[PDB]
């Protein structure tokens, strides 16, 4: 479900970079959503994944996110991610 998180992004005024903005709660029941809301087909020189406003609950949810940033880095892109400490906090 996307019930408990929401993925937004924006392009950079080039088109060459993309940052992609998760909030709210990552549990494995919404794995397949969570990988939806990324198109790792776009022509890309770098993603950001910013999950400093989300929660990992498990770790079926950072193995999607690892997933997600394996996914961008296959299709050409450097990526990083932003706010994984305060997002692992809660991954119990």
């Amino acid at each position: 479900s996307n019930a408990l998180f929401g993925v937004t992004s924006e392009l950079s005024k080039d088109g060459r970079e993309r940052i992609y903005r998760v909030e709210g709660q990552l549990f494995y029941a919404s794995v397949e959503d969570f990988m939806a809301a990324f198109d790792f087909r776009e022509a890309l020189d770098r993603v950001v994944i910013d999950v400093s406003r989300a929660h990992i609950w498990d770790i079926s949810s950072v193995q999607a996110l690892d997933m997600a940033v394996l996914k961008f880095r296959r299709e050409g892109a450097e990526v990083r991610i932003v706010g994984m400490n305060e997002a692992s906090e809660t991954m119990v």
